[PDB]
C-alpha cells in the first residue's frame, strides 16, 4: 500500500482519541491512556473497512493489538 494508509490510520487514530498524542508516540496505550475504550475501535473499523477495507474482528479480538497504534498500523498492513 501507500503511506496514505499508515498516515490515514494514524490520522484516523489521533482523530479518534480526539487528542494529539498518538500522532507522535507509536506505543501510546489507547486504552490505558483512556483515549479509547471500545466504541472507538468500532468507528475506526468503519474507516478501516472503507479505505483499507479491513476485515478485523470485534466480538473479542486481541485488544492488545488494538491498544496501540503500531500494533494496529501492523494489523492494517497485515490485512490489506
Amino acid at each position: 500500500a501507500d503511506e496514505a494508509i499508515k498516515n490515514g490510520v494514524l490520522d484516523i487514530l489521533a482523530d479518534l482519541t480526539g487528542s494529539d498524542d498518538v500522532k507522535k508516540n507509536l506505543d501510546l496505550n489507547l486504552f490505558e491512556t483512556g483515549l479509547l475504550d471500545s466504541m472507538g475501535t468500532v468507528q475506526l473499523l468503519l474507516e478501516l473497512q472503507s479505505q483499507f477495507g479491513v476485515d478485523a474482528p470485534v466480538s473479542e479480538f486481541d485488544r492488545k493489538e488494538w491498544d496501540t497504534p503500531n500494533k494496529i498500523i501492523a494489523k492494517v498492513e497485515q490485512a490489506q
